[PDB]
Formats: structure tokens, C-alpha cells, sequence
């Protein structure tokens, strides 16, 4: 565009840490822990070349359950570090759905989506759970009968 306006995330480049000594991502709170697994689901969701990796089948009929395995891997580097970034989650997304498609894709789709994982940290850190509560009624129409939409790309 010829200005600045906003945008689905930061920077594409935001990224979340422990508190001071926290050694992980994971939360002191069971409500923490739990709506952040539900908002990093709801995340790979949105992402174009798993929707289409699906509904092509680009891999075995169980395309519809691999699915359920790429957000628990990213959920994994919040419980296994004590920061996190988009960067290196761009590629864990990519790697695990050549795992599973061999797309070997490079459209940059994993960009948008890397940077919407960081925030489901960041709002389930403030108890208002905007992104988290919102995503889950949106995505329900996703699996009903199979909707979608362009919108969700970049403003340009």
C-alpha cells in the first residue's frame, strides 16, 4: 500500500519469553495452559497451505487428522524452551506438513500464521482471551460445511 496501516499481527516478527526465571513458556495457571493449546489450534486453522494440503489430498485420507498433530508440535516449543519466536516456527510448520504432504511449499503462508501463534501467549497472559475465544466460533463454520474466504490474506 502506498501507507502504513494495521494489520493481523505485529510485525511478523514478534516473539514471547519467560517472565525472569520461568525456564518455559507454559503457564503458572491451569486456565493459562489450557486456552493457550486451544488458541494455537485455532491458528493452524487459517493457515491456506494446510486447508488445501486437506481438502486435495496431498497425502493419505488421514489428511483430516494430520491436521491435529501440527499444533501440538508448536505447542511443544513452549514447553520445551524459555522463548519462542515466529522465525523459528515458520519452519517447524513447514517441516511437519512435508512430513505429512510433501509440498515442499514456499508461498511465505507459514508467515502470517507463525506470528498468530506468538499471540495467543500474549492474550492469554492478560486473562482477556480475545483471540482465543473469538477464533473458536469462527472456526466452527470452517468444519460444518467447509467455508472459507480470502480475507484472511495481508491487506496489501
Amino acid at each position: 500500500s502506498g501507507s502504513h496501516m494495521s494489520t493481523q499481527y505485529i510485525d511478523e516478527t514478534a516473539f514471547v519469553q519467560a517472565e525472569q526465571g520461568k525456564t518455559n513458556l507454559m503457564f503458572s495457571d491451569e486456565k493459562q495452559q489450557a486456552r493457550f493449546e486451544l488458541g494455537v489450534s485455532m491458528v493452524i486453522y487459517k493457515w491456506d497451505a494446510l486447508d488445501v494440503a486437506v481438502e486435495n489430498s496431498w497425502g493419505g485420507p488421514d489428511s483430516a487428522e494430520k491436521r491435529d498433530w501440527i499444533t501440538g508440535i508448536v505447542v511443544d516449543l513452549f514447553k520445551n524452551e524459555k522463548v519462542v519466536d515466529a522465525a523459528l516456527i515458520e519452519e517447524t510448520l513447514l517441516y511437519a506438513m512435508i512430513d505429512e504432504f510433501e509440498t515442499n511449499v514456499e508461498d511465505d503462508s507459514a508467515l502470517p500464521i507463525a506470528v498468530e501463534v506468538i499471540n495467543i501467549y500474549n492474550d492469554c497472559f492478560n486473562l482477556n482471551y480475545n483471540k482465543v475465544e473469538k477464533l473458536y466460533l469462527e472456526w466452527q463454520e470452517k468444519q460444518r460445511t467447509k467455508k472459507s474466504k480470502r480475507v484472511v490474506h495481508i491487506e496489501g
